[PDB]
C-alpha cells in the first residue's frame, strides 16, 4: 500500500531521543519530511542521520522555551522541505518534588518548556499552517500525569493538565473558523526513554500492577504510532481529544 | 505491508454505515473478517461488496442471541481460523427522553447494545485469551457514552455501560496477561443509514453548537482508529477511550 | 436552620448503609422521608431507629418491581405530601470479572442497579415536574462509573449506565424548565453491610494504593453530599458528578 | 442543622472582596468561620470586610496572588489575627479575551502568573502551614468548566484552569498519603454573575443560550459558596482530590 502521511512537513520538538525520537523515525517510515529539535547539537546531529538523509529529515537546534527561535524554526523547515504541515510539541521535562516540595526556580523552569513552549508551537502553528488546505495537525504531548495526579510530580502535573484543555481551546477555534487545522493531545503511561532510564527505580516502580496493569511500560514506538494516526489525514474528524496509550494504568 | 496480518476479526452489524467501513478497512489492512447483521439479503451483499469468501463472510446473528454467539465464533475459526479481534459494533437507538421512555423501548435497546456488547465480549476473552494472538476487543460507544442527550436517555445508560464494563474487562484481561485488549471507541456524529433516516439529524448536529468542524463525519473516521487498535501498533493500549467526534466532546 | 425545610424523599434501599444514613440527615434537616427496602424487619426496625411516622416511614418494595413504583410515589403522597426528592440508592454487588459472569448474574444486578435508577429516575421526573418544589433526583453511582474494577464487571456496567443515564435526564429537565435537578454521587468504599459482608474488602481497599487516605469512609460522609443536593443550596448543580472517594480516582 | 458548619475554622480567601469570593466569604462567616479575605484594590476590600462583619469574624489583607513573598506575610497576618489557618479558598483569578492564535505573550504570562503561579503559591504554602495540626485543613482552589472543557476565546484561562485542576490532584494525594489532615479539592463553576462577568458585554446573554447552560440563565456568588462550605466543614472530610462542577448543566452536554 501507500505512505499514510504522504506530502506532509512535520516539526517534532524534543525529536533526539526517547519518544519524539521514535516518532520521527515513523513519521519518515510513512512518507512525512521530518525536522527534530533538541537543546545538545551534538546528541541532535548523530539522532538526525540516525533515521534517515537530509532530503526526509533534519536536525535544528532549538529550546521550545525560546520564543523567538519558534519562527526561525518554521522557517527553516519550510525552506528546506515546504510548508509546515504538522507539529508535535513533545519536549518536555519532569521534577521529582511534591507541590508542598517543589521551589518557585523549579515550577517556573518546568513550565517554561512544559507549558510555554507548547503554547508556543500550538500559536504560530495555527498562525502559519491555517487556511492552506494542508490537512493540517498540531499534537500536543500531554501524558497520564494530565489526566490523574501523582503526589511527587506537582509541577508537571500542572503543566500537563494545562497542556490538555489549552489544546481543547485552539482545536475549538481552529474548527469553527474552517481553518483545516486539528489540535488533539496524547497521553503516554510509563514509556522506556532516557528520561525513565535515569530515573533510579523507576521502570520496577512503575511495572506494579497497582501502577500500571500490563504489569510493564511501554516503549517508544507506542506513542509513534498514534502520532502516526493522529498527523494522517485517517483522523481528519479527530480534534480536541485526548488519546491515552498507557497499559491501562488510568483505566483502574 | 498490511497493518492486520494475521488477524481474525468478527464484527457485528458489519453490514451498513460504521461497521461496513470497519471492515472494508481491516480486509483492506490483511484480515479476514466475519460480518454479521439480522438482514441475509443486506449482509451477503454487504460482504461481496469487498471481497470474496476468502477475505469476508457474513453470517446472520442477531447481537443479542447469547445461544449464538458461540455458534458464530466457531463460524468464523473454522472458515479463518482462531479469532483474534472482536468488534462490539451493533446497535440501535430510540429518540426518546428517560422521561418518555417505555419500558419496551428500554429493555429492547439495552438488550444489543449493552447485553450484546457483554455477549461478544465475555465469550472473546474466553476463547481468545492466553494464545499469543495479539487479541484485541473494540467496544463501540458514542459520545452519547461521554455526556448526555435530552432525547437518547436509554442509548445513554447503554453507552455509558459499555465504556465502563470495557474497562473492567481491559483490566481483568491485563492483570491476568490474557493477551487480550479492550478499548472503547466514541464517534461524533457521522453519516450513517441510522442519521440519515433520522429526519433533519444531520442538518442539527452540523450546527457549530454541536459540531464544531460544521459537519458530520464519515464511517471510515472510524474504520481507521479500529484498525489502529485491533492492530499490534496499539499493544500498549487497553482500557482507554478513543473519541472521533469534530470536537463535539471538547466544549 | 433547615437546610431540607419542606422537602419530602424517597430513599430506596434507606434501611441500612449508604441509604440509613442518607434518611437519617435527611430527617435531621427537616426533610420528611419514606425509606424503601425488602425485609420488612429491618426496614420498620430503620425508620423507628430516625423518628415516628410524622417524619420518616418504611415501604417495602423492591426496586426493580416497576409497578411497585407507582405504589411507592401514591403512598408517600398520601402520607407527606408531593414528592420533592428521589434518592436511588438501593444497588447490589457481585463479583465476578466480565469473563466470570454468568448471564443470570448480569441480569440481576442490572435489574435492581440500571432499571431500578430508571424507574425511579423516570417516574420521578413524571410526579415532581412543574411543580415549583425544587425537585433533586440523586442517582447513586460509584467510583465504579468511573473507573474499572476487574472483579466487577457487571456492577461496573450498572454504574456507568447510571452516570450518563443521569445526564440525559438532567438535560431534558434543564431544557424543559422542569425545576428538576438530576446529579450522580460517586462514593468511594464506604464502611456498610455490602462491605462488611464481602470478606476482606475493607482491607483490601483501605490500602494506600487503592484509597490514598489509607481508610474507607461512613455513611454519613455520602449523606452529606446527598444533603447537599437535596437542598436548594444545589439549585444550579445538575447532570454533575460528586465524588467521595478517599482520592481513590486522583491517581 | 442547628450548628455553626464551619465553627472553629479560619478561612483565607483570595479575591475575597467581589463576586464569587465575596460571596464565600460571607457564608463562611456566617458558619462560624473567621475569615481574611483578599484583593488589589484596599478601597474595595476594606468595604467588602465592613459589609460582611466586625474584624472579630473578618479582616481584609491587600495582596496580589502572584506577590509570592507576600504570600508568607498573609499567613503571617492572618494567624496574628485569628490563630492557625484551617482552610485556604485559592479563588483570585482574571480572564482574558483571546484565542490561543491571538494571545500575546505577555497575556499569556499576566493570566497565568495569577491564575497559576498564585494558585501554586497558597497551595505550597496552606500545605506547609496547615499539615499535621489535626485542623480539619481544607484547601479549595478554583477551576472554572473551563478547566475541563475548552473555548476558543479564552486560551490562556483555559491552560490556567487545566492545570489548577491537575495540580490539585497531586496535592490532595501527597497529603493523603503522608496523614498530613489536609484535603485539596478543586470547584468548576459554570456562569456565574459576578463583576467579571457583568463587565464582559453580552457574556451573559451568551452564556445563557440553551446551547450553553442548558437551565437557560446563568449562576450566583452562593451557588459558589454554598458547595465552598461544604468542601470546607468537616463534612466532606472522605473527599479529596475531586471535581466540584456546579455549572447547570453546562459540562453534561
Ligand atoms: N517517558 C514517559 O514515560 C512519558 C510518559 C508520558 C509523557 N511523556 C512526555 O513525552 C515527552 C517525551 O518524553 P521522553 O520520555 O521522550 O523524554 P526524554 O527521553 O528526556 O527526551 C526528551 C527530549 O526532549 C528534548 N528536550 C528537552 N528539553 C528541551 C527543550 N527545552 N527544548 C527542546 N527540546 C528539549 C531532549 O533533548 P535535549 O536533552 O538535547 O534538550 C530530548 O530529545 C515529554 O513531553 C514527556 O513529558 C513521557
Ligand atoms: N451513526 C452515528 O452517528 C454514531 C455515532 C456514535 C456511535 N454510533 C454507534 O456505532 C454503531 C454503528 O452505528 P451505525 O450508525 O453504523 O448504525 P446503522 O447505520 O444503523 O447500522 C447498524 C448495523 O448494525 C446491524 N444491526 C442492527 N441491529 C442489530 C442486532 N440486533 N444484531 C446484529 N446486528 C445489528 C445493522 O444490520 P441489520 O439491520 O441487518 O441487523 C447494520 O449493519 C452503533 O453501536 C452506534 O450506536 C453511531
Ligand atoms: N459501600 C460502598 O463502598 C459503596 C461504594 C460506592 C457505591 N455504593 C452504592 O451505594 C448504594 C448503597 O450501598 P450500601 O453499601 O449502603 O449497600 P448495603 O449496605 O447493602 O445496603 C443496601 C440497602 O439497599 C436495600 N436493597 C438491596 N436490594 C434492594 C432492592 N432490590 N430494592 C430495594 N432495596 C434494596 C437493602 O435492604 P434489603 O436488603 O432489605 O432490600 C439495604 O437497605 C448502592 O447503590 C451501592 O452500589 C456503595
Ligand atoms: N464568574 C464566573 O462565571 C466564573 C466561572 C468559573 C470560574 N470562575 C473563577 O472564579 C474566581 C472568581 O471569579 P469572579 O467571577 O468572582 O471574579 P471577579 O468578580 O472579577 O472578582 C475577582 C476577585 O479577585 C480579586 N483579584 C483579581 N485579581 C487579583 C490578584 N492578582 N490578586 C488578588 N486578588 C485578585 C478581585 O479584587 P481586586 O480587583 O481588588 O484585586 C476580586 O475580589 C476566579 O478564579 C475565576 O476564574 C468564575
Ligand atoms: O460497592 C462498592 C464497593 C464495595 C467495597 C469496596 C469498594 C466498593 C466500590 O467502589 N463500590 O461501588
Ligand atoms: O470566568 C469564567 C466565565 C465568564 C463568563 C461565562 C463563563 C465563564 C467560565 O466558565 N469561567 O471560568
Ligand atoms: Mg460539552
Ligand atoms: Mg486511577
Amino acid at each position: 500500500m501507500t505512505d499514510r502521511l504522504k506530502g506532509k512537513v512535520a516539526i517534532v520538538t524534543g525529536g533526539t531521543l526517547g519518544i519524539g525520537l521514535a516518532i520521527a523515525d515513523k513519521f519518515v517510515e510513512e512518507g512525512a519530511k521530518v525536522v527534530i529539535t533538541g537543546r545538545h547539537a551534538d546528541v541532535g546531529e548523530k539522532a538526525a542521520k540516525s533515521i534517515g538523509g537530509t532530503d526526509v529529515i533534519r536536525f535544528v537546534q532549538h529550546d521550545a522555551s525560546d520564543e523567538a527561535g519558534w519562527t526561525k524554526l518554521f522557517d527553516t523547515t519550510e525552506e528546506a522541505f515546504g510548508p509546515v504541515t504538522t507539529v508535535v510539541n513533545n519536549a518536555g521535562i519532569a521534577v521529582s518534588k511534591s507541590v508542598e516540595d517543589t521551589t518557585t526556580e523549579e515550577w517556573r523552569k518546568l513550565l517554561s518548556v512544559n507549558l510555554d513552549g507548547v503554547f508556543f508551537g500550538t500559536r504560530l502553528g495555527i498562525q502559519r499552517m491555517k487556511n492552506k488546505g494542508l490537512g493540517a495537525s498540531i499534537i500536543n504531548m500531554s501524558s497520564i500525569e494530565g489526566l490523574v495526579g501523582d503526589p511527587t510530580q506537582g509541577a508537571y502535573n500542572a503543566s500537563k493538565g494545562a497542556v490538555r484543555i489549552m489544546s481543547k481551546s485552539a482545536a475549538l477555534d481552529c474548527a469553527l473558523k474552517d481553518y483545516d487545522v486539528r489540535v488533539n493531545t496524547v497521553h503516554p503511561g510509563p514509556i522506556k526513554t532516557p528520561l525513565v532510564d535515569d530515573a533510579e527505580g523507576a521502570e520496577e516502580f512503575f511495572s506494579q500492577r497497582t501502577k500500571t496493569p500490563m504489569g510493564h511500560i511501554g516503549e517508544p514506538n507506542d506513542i509513534a504510532w498514534i502520532c502516526v494516526y493522529l498527523a494522517s489525514d485517517e483522523s481528519k474528524f479527530a480534534t480536541g481529544a485526548e488519546f491515552v496509550v498507557d497499559g491501562g494504568y488510568t483505566a483502574q
